[PDB]
């Protein structure tokens, strides 16, 4: 079977764990530490690209290569033998039926390894976790117990395979890196420390250390070292069979050795130990990675001394429960409420690696692309919303003037880098998701006035969005858009978002929707940047020019705001305000654009024109019907089998790429998602489109498909169809678009539609005989049903929002709680209850749903709402029930506030 | 107990070799087929870096990566079990005392595996090597031999992992690059075809297939594959121990499959056997790379059908034999003599290779250098001598009119590339290795008209040595030298030496000597390009300045010719012929080159002067002269214990590197190599410069240092200082040079000495328990004494060609063949004779001294010389007998013709 939840708190247990290939769990901590641990205690450990502890993996090392983490034990009369199981006498005995018993124990945030040996009589637990200290560091404890009825004599001898350098020398110059290692002994263990660093930054020197350090639970230091990898292993050894290890060898070095020239390997010999029958003995091993020499003696007091690894485990449980208790579910599904705190912790993971350093993820290098500074704002409104204010206005800084945007992250906040050299990509989504973000933020919050805050734009050697590279530009001119008389361009925050959706707008191909250019969403539809076109991504900012307009209005009947400062060149793009251009040409369209990027390239002029708030949101309204007018006119389509819906793109040679075709119709999931959501799409093409998804995309076995069978390579439209069917952008599950589906159907009343979807990523998620992954979301389910690319998926944010905002219906609307629930009866507990903990206006309210009449979804309404024992009017603004923001800021700070929502049946 | 010699070609054998870290063996042909294998069938197999077979590795892989080759039998009443011991079962047995027996046996070029399981009562005997047809395929024959006493039922089961794409993919996007895998399965194995390639040439369709192909001994087809290495090893397995061979589990696929998308093996099930007490069954795998999709039934025919393998091992045999019988070696040290055999191998190697994918050499992709280019030559000239003058006129295209070279090695026949990616490096001991080479084939053959060869020169948009960017360059300037009125200028072969020789003399540092630039051959001499001096390459172009000068006087005096065509601009740069400078002066040297470097740049005029050959050889002789003179007067250099040296070196402070120091003596090997060779050093300075390398560098454990310990690192010299001391550049045996050394020792007639060197790397190389490699001169020799960077090493040219050279003393003068043996009495066999076998003017000669009064080197001389039978006039007395080009040109093409040479007292 699969693993099993223990507890109310979202631990779970795997038996024989090993029988699986490819299992990791993730360990890590803000201050940089980076791990994942396998079930025989294989993965990496790093805290960059240039600086792994252990060697660099993917997905195949998990099996292929020998170099886990490992614990030996002699046992007298028996031989060598590893607690993880990773010996070779050991492995040996897989798929023979002999196997030895063992288990996966996991939590928030921490891992358990357990074995025992008939044999011997001897249990093994090996716990390993990430301090949620300030230092780059991995614990873990090995606990050894007899278990038979006479004493046992052990020899334990510790070995964390070492690397210590960057994962550009993986082969590349692997061997002549190794003779720039310099090991150090000390009383607790090994320090590596190379003298220079050869990897794609140059020769340089280097200060960086890497450290295993070792103690007896007593504080008892190791009795000795192999430092050296081939001493250890042996003449014509290896890792998982160590002659040090098999022979009993009496230790290599002592404290104070020094060796320089060769691979590292942090084994420590401890002093062999009799183990009484019934009786423990337990050993705690710490990896450090840190800028300079270790102070030794100090990480032996922090993390070495008597009881401190259990007391780091209870902060690092205590910090997490924190983190996690924020958002918290409860429901007739018990199961899938757990199966959501493990969802709940993937956006705080993909933040803390960069979406990089798990074994699948073998191509990330630890930054942070332009969608991540909004997608990480999504789980921080729900989890963290102190910080995103100051995360948004500080993403804005990355806009160019074209509407375009910065692709590479810097370090400090607003810093984003040029790269002059690269011929550089646009992807023509990139100005579609700020909006989303930013909306979302104003209803949350209520801060209205984040919109009229002053913000630079980027400038880089690219213009015209990347098409022409600007002759006078130099590095003195710096990377902030510049006036007329040299100073720094500053419009409202409000002005970068028009700029962004409007530019795309009149960006349109020969067939009238907005240009791929470099890729949408889908990074794999990047072979189209000439002819090719996104009609999906168009149906998302023509619903974006929509909201504008609706925004605008609102803000004049909120604020009192008549006027927008805005730069006289973007009056040329709102041509409704002066002399109107036809929307229906093409070339008018583009020669308007030309205009645009000539009057602003390479500088502005500094001088604002001061419009009113109206006309721009008639000219907004204008553009979106027009948009919304065209798409459901020239992109509604019909297979001759009956189903009808959008196509979603036009490939490099100018063709429709959807609809009808030898060997089977094409169709896309991306192309109905923005359509539904942002409604481009009626009602009634909504039900259309549901029921095509269902009958070319919704597989038996894998779920909701990204898109339906493309015979071959497809070199006119992506690299993507290179991949086999099923895998990554080509037809898998791919969750996030899946997730993003199921929230649209919400959005616009599609109720038992929407479930099925979601519950749809559950049980293929959680159906491990063919998932093969802990609980959580992965970023896709593959043609066997397999889950890929765990934990880091950007899907998990969309998951805990939709259920958040949509299923549970709690959301806010201009800083005011609506209450709007789309749960199905199913979905309510054995007392007709179902709940959700939840932050808004800096207060936790424990929102709950009673449905004592059992009632279906669309056969229930508001019937009362108490908030903390007295009673609440509902202002009932639409479908839902909406509190005003005050009284909810008027409740206590501390505490949990349950606000009981009670639903009854309709009449009539 | 290490390897032992078998029979008298060189073949031997290795018991438990697996037993010993980091053992690897070469399989290669012209085809491009690159392989290594360990004694478990580890290794790699490519056929450049974008198109990896199996999985690219370094040293570490071949003990922790469980994807070696494999080969399976399931047998009955024991269970799965490897021909070569790579499964978890055999491998949880080393160093227990209850491993199985077994054995590498190799020759020329093959390899052999040998295993028993006594328990079952099954030996497998496991033969690799690479065809040398016209296919990039490896071969593998398991015969397998029940040596029990009763019948054994056996189900085998082919495994060699596939990876069929870019060393790029190896972690950066190798998951993703897996989903592009398209395998197909066909009667007789598996093809793998991504259907594109991502690495660092971009996105891109790809049609390369890499195949796996199996038959039993008759040529029966397999009954079934496992092609995907997930559902091979199964949930939780691994390639040393998967469930389809442990659990013995039915194939997944038949002939006419495809599967998409997935890591691929090609995992060949072959038909349950039952196998008879004495009787044999053997099997043969095929992996193949080919640039489309594989014609299978051709491949099946040609390597598969019955005796095919066997017929062309054989033929790979003779055609090895054939290569390796140009130079043979035979004396008194029987095991020297058979050692050699392979270090004669070993250029071969470097060129198939291209100093690339075996597993130490992890940073190469196949290309070649600038050195490369004449070094190739030297292994070239002994043993197929053909090809070297084309491949010499061509090497001389990527000179640039300021006496640097294109660094960047293309496709074509005298194709440079221009450097894309910025980061100009100049090495300033380029200049000095072409006339080197080049004099040694004027000698070997004759041919003084190459010299005046026309060819062009180079051209980027680097200048002055890239000190400075071209200003007025763009692509439409071209890759070659312009003159004035827009044509390609060329000069002579001549011309071009000139120039790459005089151009350093004037490249002087604030101490005089020619400046170190990106580095000299000491690669890790990198950081001191602003004030660095290589003294070192100082003396080594003064020494060609020399034998300049002797050349031209010799060519007037041989060819006839008084004039040597020259580009107006050089004469500046021979200052003798118009108005002298100062070459004391600094300053003077410097203003006369930037000078130079103004007429050239940005092109020549195309004029040319005509200058009087022993005026020019006046100028080539003033410079030397200078040259000796300062650095005798200013760079010899004395410790306070009284041994004194050359200092080889300043850094880039501007302080003199070698002596006196904090926490001992700086000396390097390097800085004396050349003083000798070249007779900057006196005999009285080479004396003293032995016994000071003696005194410092040699090592009882390891030989001869390439430097003596400087402690820590060298931030101001190079990046060499790095590496722990004994690796590398940073003072191990680095055997190129050290060769090099007893090579200088030898020409100056230092025989013992120069005998003690040549002996030191053979010792230390074949001292087993220590250096832990196959017959082969190493890269270097650690501080650990073991070999390190095998067979690809240029060492072993020079080895050649200093035991066929100078030690043997078989060497050209203009065409004429001298005989000056440098042999020492030890050499001589039992019958007091040493001889070789060598190519000359186009005949196998057998070159036999006898020394019938056993005389040491220094008590005797040349007393009587027979060619054939008939006596032969040696029309020569002084230090060695020589004979004309006719006599030997005159013999008879087929056939080893024997030249009988008599010493006495
Ligand atoms: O892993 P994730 O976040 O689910 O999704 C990943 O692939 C998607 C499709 O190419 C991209 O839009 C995301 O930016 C990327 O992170
Ligand atoms: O491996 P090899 O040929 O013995 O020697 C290698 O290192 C030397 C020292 O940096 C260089 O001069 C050679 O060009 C290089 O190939
Ligand atoms: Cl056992
Ligand atoms: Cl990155
Ligand atoms: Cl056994
Ligand atoms: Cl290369």
């Amino acid at each position: 079977k699969g693993w099993k939840f223990q507890g109310e708190q979202g631990e779970f247990r795997l038996e024989q764990p090993e029988h699986n290939s490819y299992l990791y769990f993730p360990l890590v901590n803000e201050a940089g530490m980076m791990s994942a641990v396998t079930p025989n205690l294989h993965g990496e450990i790093t805290s960059g690209h240039n600086t792994f502890l252990m060697e660099p993996v993917s997905a195949e090392s998990l099996h292929n290569s020998k170099a886990s983490r490992n614990f030996w034990v002699f046992i007298e009369g028996y031989g060598a033998w590893s607690v993880s199981g990773n010996s070779a006498r050991q492995n040996a005995a897989r798929f023979t039926g002999e196997e030895e018993r063992s288990a996966v124990e996991a939590g928030f945030l921490w891992h358990a390894v357990t074995r025992e040996n008939e044999k011997a009589g001897l249990k093994a637990r090996t716990v390993s976790f990430v301090p949620v200290t300030d230092d780059k560091i991995e614990l873990m404890r090995v606990t050894l117990t007899n278990t038979g009825n006479a004493p046992l004599k052990l020899t334990p001898t510790a070995a964390i395979p070492l690397y210590g350098r960057s994962a550009d020398d993986l082969r590349d110059h692997r061997h002549v890196t190794s003779l720039l290692h310099r090991i150090f002994t000390s009383e607790y263990g090994i320090e590596v420390q190379p003298a220079l660093s050869f990897d794609e930054r140059g020769h340089r020197v280097n200060k960086v250390t890497y450290g295993v350090f070792g103690a007896e639970a007593g504080g008892t230091a190791p009795a000795g070292f192999f430092p050296v990898t081939e001493d250890f292993i042996g003449e014509g050894g290896a890792l998982d069979w160590p002659e040090a290890v098999v022979a009993n060898r009496e230790p290599d070095a002592q404290a104070g050795t020094a060796v320089e020239g060769y691979e590292a390997v942090g084994a420590l010999r401890f002093a062999p130990v009799e183990l009484a029958p019934g009786k423990s003995v337990s050993y705690v091993v710490a990896m450090v990675i840190s800028g300079d020499r270790i102070d030794v003696g100090r990480y032996a007091a922090d993390y070495l001394a008597a009881g401190r690894f259990d007391a780091l485990l209870e902060q690092n449980r205590a910090y997490w429960r924190d983190k996690l208790d924020t958002v918290r579910f409860s429901s007739g599904d018990g199961e899938q409420d757990l199966w959501m705190k493990w969802v709940t912790l993937q956006p705080i993971l993909r933040r803390l690696y960069g979406n990089s350093f798990l074994p699948y993820h073998d191509y990330g290098r630890g930054g942070r692309g332009w969608r991540d500074l909004w997608q990480d704002c999504l789980a921080l409104m729900v989890m963290e919303p102190a910080e995103v204010r100051h995360l948004l206005l500080n993403n804005y800084a990355g806009v160019r003037m074209d509407g375009s945007n910065a692709t590479i992250i810097g370090a400090g906040p607003g810093e984003f880098v040029a790269d002059r050299n690269n011929i550089p990509r646009v992807w023509m989504d990139h100005g579609a998701w700020p909006l989303m973000t930013t909306l979302l933020y104003l209803h949350q919050s209520g801060d209205l006035d984040l919109l009229f805050q002053p913000q630079s734009y980027f400038r880089d050697v690219f213009v015209k969005r990347c098409r022409e590279r600007d002759a006078s530009w130099t590095p003195e001119q710096g990377n902030k858009l510049l006036t007329a008389d040299g100073q720094i361009y500053e419009g409202t925050i409000l002005e970068h978002i028009l700029l962004q959706n409007i530019v795309p707008f009149f960006n349109v191909g020969e067939h009238g929707n907005i240009k791929l250019e470099g890729a949408d969403w889908n990074d794999g539809l990047d072979l189209a940047p000439e002819r090719g076109e996104s009609v999906a991504f168009t149906a998302f900012y023509a619903s974006n020019l929509m909201e504008l307009s609706e925004l605008l209005l609102e803000l004049q009947k909120r604020t009192g705001k008549d006027s927008l400062d805005i730069a006289e060149e973007m009056a040329l793009l709102l041509d409704t305000l002066g002399k109107p251009i036809s929307y229906d040409s093409i070339q008018e369209k583009r020669s308007l654009l030309d205009r645009y990027y000539d009057a602003v390239t390479p500088r502005v002029s500094g001088k604002k024109l001061l419009l009113d708030i109206r006309k721009v949101a008639e000219d907004l309204k204008r553009k979106a019907d027009w948009a919304v007018a065209h798409l459901r006119g020239s992109e509604w389509i019909q297979s001759k089998e009956g189903y009808a819906w959008f196509n979603g793109y036009y490939n490099n040679d100018g063709e429709r790429v959807e609809g009808d075709h030898p060997d089977g119709v094409r169709m896309t999931l991306t192309g109905q998602v923005f359509a539904i959501m942002g409604g481009v799409a009626t009602d009634e093409q909504t039900e259309k489109i549901s029921q095509a998804v269902n009958r070319y995309l919704k597989d038996e076995r894998i779920g909701y498909r990204l898109n339906s069978r493309f015979g071959g390579i497809q070199q006119n439209l992506g690299r993507a169809f290179g991949f086999a069917f099923g895998h990554k952008e080509n037809g898998a599950m791919f969750s996030h678009m899946t997730v993003m589906y199921a929230n649209a159907l919400y959005k616009r009343g599609f109720v038992q539609e929407g479930f099925e979807v979601l519950d749809s990523i559950y049980r293929l998620s959680a159906d491990f005989e063919n998932s093969r992954i802990y609980p959580g979301v992965p970023e896709y389910i593959n043609e066997r049903g397999r889950g890929m690319y765990t934990y880091l998926t950007g899907s998990a944010s969309w998951l805990l929002l939709t259920q958040l905002t949509e299923v549970y219906g709690v959301k806010g609307r201009f800083g005011d709680l609506r209450l709007e629930p789309k749960l199905v009866q199913a979905q309510f507990d054995g007392s007709g209850e179902a709940a959700v903990e939840t932050l808004f206006a800096g207060r936790m309210l424990r929102v709950v749903y009673r449905n004592p009449q059992a009632a279906e979804h669309g056969q229930y309404r508001v019937d009362s709402v108490s908030l903390n024992g007295q009673s609440v009017d509902c202002q009932n603004d639409g479908a839902g029930c909406l509190i005003g923001r005050s009284l909810i800021e008027a409740l206590p700070a501390d505490g949990v506030h349950e606000l009981i929502v009670t639903l009854g049946r309709n009449i009539s």
